[PDB]
């Protein structure tokens, strides 16, 4: 995440930082998607176990 | 059911005998529903634990 966003290049604008902006995002939403999938199957433990 | 039982009774056709094997047979009867509904009982826990 930290290194796929130039903070470095924020006030200036390049097609770095438009390239930046673009690819942090997809971590976020991997991420995101994974999270959902544990909260998920530690309720079903919590099913299968009560 | 009695406990520990021997011969004499048995033979000289006995009233204490005679209600005494009515009520085992029927110790056995409640002793089988009791197994069958452990069997099921932990089949479901075997299922639920899996």
């Amino acid at each position: 995440m930290t290194v796929k966003l130039d903070f470095e290049e924020c006030l200036k604008d390049s097609p770095r930082f438009r390239a930046s902006i673009e690819l942090v995002e997809a971590e976020v939403s991997e991420l995101e998607t994974r999270l959902e999938k544990l909260l998920k199957l530690g309720t079903g433990l919590l099913e299968s176990g009560r």
